[PDB]
């Protein structure tokens, strides 16, 4: 065994609660929410993700990593 070779990355992540943002860049979300990692940033400070009609960013304060990529079930509501 020369160079370490593992299966360490990801692919999806679930807000583990409510994010804010203020920048136009960002993307802001509620709890339990699946948010799609579209791009890993630090993987371990910000997360660029996206979701319903959203893209932007993340810290890991609140969002988790689903390497099995099995979609769980979430609830959709389009607030109004």
């Amino acid at each position: 065994m020369g160079p370490l070779g593992s299966p360490e990355f990801a692919k999806y992540a679930r807000a583990l609660k409510d994010y804010n943002v203020s920048d136009t860049s960002l993307l802001p979300f509620k709890r339990n929410d699946i948010i799609t990692i579209t791009f890993k940033d630090q993987e371990n400070k910000w997360f660029m993700g996206q979701l319903n009609g959203k893209e932007g960013s993340f810290p890991v304060d609140h969002v988790e990593i689903l390497l099995s990529d099995v979609p769980p079930p979430q609830p959709v509501h389009p607030v109004a």
